[PDB]
């Protein structure tokens, strides 16, 4: 693995993400003034636990879609078997989602956007999952305190899918062998860009497993 290579894999890691990233960002925080009136909020809390796990069931499925673009378009996942691309992406694709979302979440005010305008973590209440909720605000926040820039996001959520001890793979090595140069990509990067000090700053990354098995009780595929 040269160094021109590892630079290679950065650019092509991060147009990949470029292309799949679903909104543009500069929309996102260009509409961080759009927020919603006590009685638009309103309108969602009065809807019910189905309406509202429909309306975000299907958002996660537009998402996880755009994250099997991503991995998709990773140079050496589309070279491992499918038994491995399906289980990296059953176990990942969400984790991805959540730290995608970091994105639209608005420290400032502590809203997230959500169908076109910002809101705060009361416009979920008719899930009936307030502490799973306030735990995503709580990650949300804790990603936007870095100031988690395009690229950064691009290559941990790439660290995020390519992960080599994820229980189901066949071809472990083939795995490690891209997992390890995504790590020399992302350090790399990071050197380049005078970033190292975010990695101590990172949540572990059981936690970010932790939000999904330890707090999902699925119900709904
Ligand atoms: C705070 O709670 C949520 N906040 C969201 C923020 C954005 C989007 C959104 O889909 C989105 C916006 C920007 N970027 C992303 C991406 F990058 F993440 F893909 C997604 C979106 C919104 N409005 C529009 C037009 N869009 C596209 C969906 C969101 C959902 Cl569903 C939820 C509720 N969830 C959370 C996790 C779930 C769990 F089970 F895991 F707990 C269950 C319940």
């Amino acid at each position: 693995a040269s160094l021109t290579e590892i630079e290679h894999l950065v650019q092509s890691v991060c147009k990949s993400y470029r292309e799949t990233c679903q909104l543009r960002l500069e929309d996102l925080l260009r509409q961080r003034s759009n927020i919603f009136s006590r009685e638009e909020v309103t309108g969602y809390q009065r809807k019910s636990m189905w309406e509202m796990w429909e309306r975000c069931a299907h958002h996660l499925t537009e998402a996880i879609q755009y994250v099997v673009e991503f991995a998709k378009r990773l140079s050496g996942f589309m070279e491992l078997c499918q038994n491995d691309q399906i289980v990296l992406l059953k176990a990942g694709a969400m984790e991805v989602v959540l730290v995608r979302m970091c994105r639209a979440y608005n420290a400032d005010n502590r809203t997230v956007f959500f169908e076109g305008k910002y809101g705060g973590m009361e416009l979920f209440r008719a899930l009936g999952c307030s502490e799973l909720i306030s735990s995503i605000f709580d990650f949300s926040h804790s990603l936007s305190a870095l100031h988690f820039s395009e690229d950064e996001i691009a290559l941990y959520t790439a660290l995020v899918l390519i992960n080599a001890h994820r229980p189901g793979l066949q071809e472990k090595r083939k795995v490690e062998q891209l997992q390890y140069n995504l790590e020399l990509a992302f350090h790399h990067h990071l050197c380049k860009t005078h970033r190292q000090s975010i990695l101590a700053k990172l949540p572990p990354k059981g936690k970010l497993r932790s939000l999904c098995s330890q707090h999902v009780e699925r119900l709904q595929i």
